[PDB]
């Protein structure tokens, strides 16, 4: 039967849903829904008839039956999920269609939601209609969808520029009307811009004017800019009398704040102090202030300012110029560590925490922002607090903190948001950044965009929200979008950064323009980088852009800046990133010009032994390059180069990489040491089960213990009542004359097992692995403790030491590469290798039904016998598999060695 | 065909949901659902064929079809929430199992939506089952779900119990083997007691003993209780080198709070006084703190510590002794007005706002409340914070703003949920009694049951939390958990309080005991009362106790309750209840004898004028008893005392409560004037559309204004852009040479209605009568003013004064009616009668677009032609219902005189 459409369904009179299905009969004009605060009406009509649904379903009218789902009696957008993805695979449905009505049950699933699980819907449903409108910038529903989502966001302009592009393409006569109507409630928005800009006038013509735009200046008390206004008025005052006419302003937006005064004592302060050295002083601060003074007088002017009995204009002149010349946030620091005013103080550990940043110490740089923050709580002064939490919000999102960051960055767009504009568009950027360290292309490209919007006319803001989109476009791959973000950034008249730098030579090689080459000389001239790690990744950055057009200077300055990162601690992260990625570019280098066997050298290089001659495997991939290059058992060298890639290596399981040549080479192979330079180190999946081979990533494994060890089992654990993971059981299999320390239940706490792990030479940790949302450190579970934890992070592992050199199991672990980071493989395994381990073997999927002490029971039986580590897991695995046991799991037990 | 089951919806081996549903075959063990976090796995093989469930509505397995809808697939707890209510009908099934299967849907529905709308289906989900366990004691799967309820609603406890008789009652091993984790799971919040008894111990200990205790105490630093036991313990040393051994654990837990130092000084101010006058003072204030010192001789003491020189001795033994002396919190008050440290300046606005609430001045102790929130928000101490939680949560359910009450009790209890235990049973106790004030006894009896649960063995939080469950059972007319409860409450062996007596003279009417009057004589005595009102509505507890017993002494004692509390002003909270309570005990008194010519009496004498002769109706009804007394045309006495009842008057429309005979007698009247006592008044529904009648609340109408009048219309009002609301409009009949005064679109501001109301003789409100969700407080929604506000509340209406007594006509009114509130009706009607109206009849449904200005244009133009007002709405609604106009809005006209 032909899938007509069903009048019984859309025959009221009113809209069930705000948004816009794709199917034509509930895609026509029908009065927007009554908007509740508690309870909706009778959405139904026939509400969901099982024969009707089921009349739907047997013709074959699937797309009928999931916006019958969607947008007809109470919403199930569960079950309208399942069917659209049902038809995802299917040719009968325009796929435009299938997505924007699986967007829109995102959205309608996202409602009843709270905001942080509600989020997640919201960035699912905007993907899909980024998608939709990538493949048809035409589409109407996707853009009535795209603005309401971008309306829940929390990202007003956005849904305007949506509903304004609609109103542009729509036909219909009704929902352009209800475009307009929503478009003209949403942009009730500019009301507060327009009010941000008259006080931003009205403070400038204060400074400008003294008490003469009073009468205007108390209307604008509670907008957060009016106190830096009015220092910066009092300072400019050249007369006593002029600086009392400024009393009453002081103490209206002083009471405002609390109770206590500090402004008008301020006021009083500065007009006692004889005028007749001020006045001439006074002037210049205004002139510098205004930004009329030359950069080379502004030297001179501030030491002229530092050589006087006026603190208070010298506090200016170093605030107004630490930016940029951070040699002065010293004096700044100074100068203000017991200040009477909670705003200096403030001012100056926040140039304490930019000191500290400069020099690559993000993590000694959070506890003067956390006093700052506890001096702004408890003072009442939103302007500096602002700024404190988007410091705080840049410091823990360089952490890896996100979550934290994310909160601090959302606590400070709710301080701006009511009065401040351009503060809030700060704050939105901070987002946007937090976003992009989470490696979340659509939310962090939605927030940037927003903040694109509010930041119009700025020619800073702009440069920096468009590098942000250069990288995120980098992340995702449209490397065009990425090209056409950074001119735009380049066109604003401003030089890149560091950051600008860092797209723009991940962009340069496929997509050179002219200008290229000179903006990277003069930026990292501007920016040649405080600490030795920072200087080594500017040599990196300009080798990096050179390698690609001289091959000899790049390959020259690639080197010089390896050998400068290799004379830092490890501990230094921009020492870390010049090496690793100066030996990705060198690699790459080799790859392009043919020459393969120096490409296996830098592979063994990079990690302090020469490769193995033959049965070796290594393999990179940096934006859109892959290589994989490997050794089979007679030595022959095959190569797989793919130059210009489409989508980074993902699914957590690399089947198909290697290409069949190249299996059928390495299936020869006794044993096969794979090289695998990060991202793509931990991964599973990547050569079939039929071949033994292991992670190798040391030179050589620490030497066996002498004498018979203490196995130690940590099964059975008593987790915590939040923690909800299912306690695992584990039957040891002692070497010969061997002890077994059982740690079970809550004597499995992490005090225990960390004393316990320094001494045992078998160890078989039968707890789950996992890593933490916030931090993004795996941590082993264990039971609750003394203090209450229940965590063992890998930070204690690695500080930790392992005497016996022990051969560690892991099941049930969430460990090596799976979370999106290339910085640093942070993984169990690899902190277990580090501390001591001779050899870990870690399971990367749940335990089988208990058979996993089986398992490994039986790989320590045969490693006990004489067979090496990676024949004996390939052996237990191709008898499990033989003997009907779960595939999934076994498959994902890899061998570090 | 018979109803069979279908393999293969359940052929799967593992279960979809943790909840259990009472079908058969979905209801044998299969192991339980993987817990994912952020999306759901593949619930079922195909998903729900909708072919096969018709088939299974088409043979008529109903039962099977809802389990479908509930436990395989994506649930649709909506369809099955349906089916089950459809079934809830028929006597094919098992009523136990349709109520369980109907909260096992309200479960499953609660889990997409957030916490603040969750909480309303586990709400209904928890009634459902709590129904199933009370028709049917041994219920496994209603014990299984309401365990996982409990859960749910963090009510660990409660879930261990339900689990602990599941297993007592399950005959299924797997079913009990699961139950056994599960409760094995709950049973690690008894870790969070022992940790809580462990540092309620140290804290003893370091006070009892000094810094031998120190280096236990140091683990002990975040549980709140530290700094108080610090505080105790830097107070209790006799010699300075035993304080200054305090330093470094006062430097740890203050380091943890906030980089400021506020307790090092503390310890270096204790640390140089003179101690040969310090010794003896510090051993009497460690003797005072344990407790050993007799009640008698405290005050000797106190006395000695505020003559002395030592002032932190003196705060902490006042703040020792102001609860049982509360004459002694004003001191405390006093010497910590201007206090350095934050946790003592809590202390004083907490001591306040006690002082402030111990005279009934409740609004008044929200400001030091307020203040003592703010401060301990900002200082980042949780011990008095979450005091200063729970008396807000106390002074706001007080004020029946319980949505802010529950919100306070909520933040209070996740600050004293992690260390605190004796503190987070508190809050619960808190939490319960907010809903409690809401008249919710599901949640209240959880909540009641958790916090009885969590303070076993202590005899004061179980004498207060079986006060409350007796007043909860009390307002569910359960009379017989009740008097069980308050058995059990003077069982513990402590006196009732005045909470317990009200519940005892509302249980002992019925269900009397031995002990009942000697235990209100013994608590009435010790809690007299402090204000005159306090005082007046003890003695009206006295006389209802005694009003059955001795109904002579009882009526004297009613009646000079009644005398005390006609003295006080109208605004006194206590004195009104006396007074209004009094009378209703004499009216049910004096029915209880059969004297219904009093009750009349009483009826006419509470509002201050004799009652009518003839055609006068008047209801009651207070706990288990209602009664209906009128008279007809002729002057003949009907009656209809209730008194048994077995539910309360609910539904907003109270049809049948006057029964045939007494409507017969009544149809013969030309108007029936209804004396309605609250919680009766207002309501809708009362009499037939043929009876004229009128809710008379005044002795005389207002006179009529001389000249012509102002006739004023508020139609078409612009409101704001958050309310959505749609604009009236309104067509006036102004009187024969009568201005017509519009406030139309902005024009309709609270000042300039509140303004022209005060003058005109006719007005005509076509705007939007609204109840506040947070205070409950009636209010007009009118265009927004200067000042942003769109609201003309009650109080400002009562406070003007209304010089032309003017005919109010009130369209879309609501509240009043569906609340729940004996204390006072706060209603728009009252308030214009109050103001100086001479009449309103409003309507309180929302109007049938623009014919309300036809029919109450006819009612203005009836009441002209010269009959009354009663009797025009009458023949007007008649016309009305004959010419096929809606029935459900005109008869919601009510006729207020």
């Amino acid at each position: 039967q032909a899938p007509r459409a069903l009048p019984e369904l859309w025959a009221q009179p009113q809209r069930t849903l705000e948004a816009r299905v794709t199917y034509l009969a509930a895609d026509r004009y029908r009065r927007p829904p009554q908007v509740m605060m508690g309870g909706a009406a009778a959405r139904s009509g026939p509400n969901r008839s099982l024969a009707l649904l089921s009349e739907l379903e047997k013709r074959g009218d699937l797309h009928q039956l999931a916006v019958a789902y969607l947008a007809t009696g109470v919403p199930e957008p569960s079950s309208a999920k399942a069917i659209l993805e049902g038809m995802r695979s299917d040719l009968r449905w325009q796929s435009a269609d299938v997505l924007c009505d699986l967007g829109v049950a995102h959205y309608v699933a996202s409602k009843p939601l709270d905001a942080a699980r509600a989020t997640e819907e919201l960035r699912e449903a905007l993907r899909l209609f980024d998608t939709v409108l990538a493949m048809q910038p035409g589409h109407v529903q996707a853009l009535w969808n795209r603005s309401l989502v971008y309306r829940d966001l929390g990202l007003p302009l956005s849904a305007m520029k949506d509903l304004t592009e609609f109103e542009h393409r729509e036909t219909d006569e009704g929902w352009r009307s209800e475009a307009r109507d929503r478009r003209a409630r949403l942009s009730s928005t500019l009301r507060r811009k327009e009010r941000w800009l008259a006080a931003d006038q009205t403070g400038a013509d204060l400074i400008n004017r003294g008490a003469q735009e009073l009468a205007r200046a108390l209307t604008f008390v509670d907008v957060p800019l009016l106190r830096r206004d009015f220092y910066h008025a009092v300072r400019a005052r050249t007369s006593s009398t002029d600086v009392l006419a400024l009393l009453p302003l002081a103490e209206r937006l002083d009471a405002s704040v609390g109770s206590g005064t500090v402004l008008a004592d301020y006021v009083h302060q500065v007009a006692a102090r004889d005028f007749s050295r001020r006045a001439p002083l006074a002037e210049q601060y205004a002139r510098l202030i205004s930004g009329r003074i030359p950069e080379s007088e502004q030297d001179a002017l501030l030491q002229r300012f530092l050589t006087s009995d006026e603190t208070d204009l010298a506090l200016g002149a170093l605030a107004h110029v630490m930016q940029r010349l951070p040699a002065y946030a010293s004096e700044l620091v100074r100068r203000t560590q017991h200040d009477e005013d909670p705003w200096f103080r403030v001012l100056g550990l926040q140039a304490q925490a930019m000191l500290e940043r400069q020099q690559e110490h993000y993590k000694e740089a959070l506890a003067p922002l956390e006093q700052a923050l506890d001096i702004c709580r408890r003072e009442r002064l939103v302007y500096r607090c602002i700024f404190i939490e988007n410091d705080l919000s840049h410091v823990k999102s360089w952490l890896f903190r996100v979550n934290a960051a994310a909160q601090h960055a959302r606590d400070g767009l709710a301080l701006a948001r009511p009065n401040q504009w351009d503060l809030e568009g700060v704050m939105l950027q901070a987002l946007g950044n937090v976003a992009r360290q989470a490696a979340d292309v659509t939310l962090g490209r939605a927030y940037y965009g927003e903040a694109l919007l509010m930041a119009e006319g700025d020619k800073w803001s702009t440069r920096n929200i468009h590098q942000n989109l250069a990288h995120l476009a980098i992340w995702a791959l449209e490397l065009d979008e990425a090209r056409a973000s950074l001119d735009r950034a380049m066109d604003t008249g401003l030089p890149l950064t560091q950051h600008g730098v860092a797209a723009l030579v991940d962009v340069a090689r496929t997509r050179r323009s002219p200008r290229d080459a000179l903006m990277v000389e003069q930026a990292l001239a501007r920016e040649p980088g405080n600490t030795p790690g920072q200087r080594a990744y500017a040599k990196f950055l300009h080798g990096r852009i050179l390698v690609e057009v001289d091959p000899a200077r790049g390959r020259m300055l690639l080197d010089e800046a390896i050998r400068q990162a290799e004379a830092l601690p490890l501990d230094d992260v921009s020492a870390a990133h010049a090496r690793a990625y100066s030996y990705t570019s060198l690699i790459f280098a080799d790859a392009d010009t043919g020459d393969f066997i120096a490409a296996l050298a830098r592979f063994g290089a990079e990690l302090g032994f020469e490769t193995p001659a033959r049965c070796v495997l290594g393999l990179t991939a940096d934006t859109e390059r892959s290589l994989l290059v490997a050794r089979g058992a007679q030595g022959q060298l095959l190569s797989a180069y793919v130059p210009l890639r489409s989508s980074r290596f993902e699914a957590a399981s690399m089947e198909g990489a290697v290409p069949p040549e190249m299996l059928a080479a390495l299936q020869a192979c006794t044993l096969v040491d794979v090289l695998a330079r990060p991202p793509l180190q931990g991964r599973s999946g990547l050569l079939p089960p039929g071949i033994a081979w292991r992670y190798r990533t040391r030179a050589a494994a620490p030497p066996p213990p002498a004498g018979p060890g203490t196995h130690l089992v940590v099964n059975e654990v008593r987790y915590s009542e939040e923690r909800n993971e299912v306690p695992l059981q584990w039957l040891p299999r002692t070497a010969p004359g061997a002890e077994a320390r059982f740690l079970r239940d809550l004597a499995a706490t992490p005090t225990q097992v960390l004393e316990a792990i320094s001494t045992a030479t078998e160890i078989d940790l039968a707890t789950h692995g996992k890593v933490d949302p916030d931090s993004n450190f795996a941590y082993l579970l264990l039971a609750p403790g003394a203090d209450g934890r229940d965590t063992l992070f890998e930070d204690s592992i690695r500080a930790s030491q392992l005497t016996g050199a022990p051969l560690v199991v892991l099941a049930a672990c969430e460990g090596g590469r799976p979370n999106a980071a290339l910085h640093r493989a942070g993984s169990l395994p690899s902190a277990f290798l580090a501390a001591g381990a001779r050899a870990v073997l870690a399971a990367t999927h749940p335990i089988p039904d208990l058979d996993s002490s089986a398992f490994f029971g039986a790989v320590r039986d045969r490693v006990l016998a004489g067979a090496s580590l990676a024949v004996a897991v390939r052996d237990e695995r191709l008898q499990w598999l033989s003997a009907g046991g779960d595939s999934e799991w076994v498959n994902a037990v890899l061998v570090f060695e």
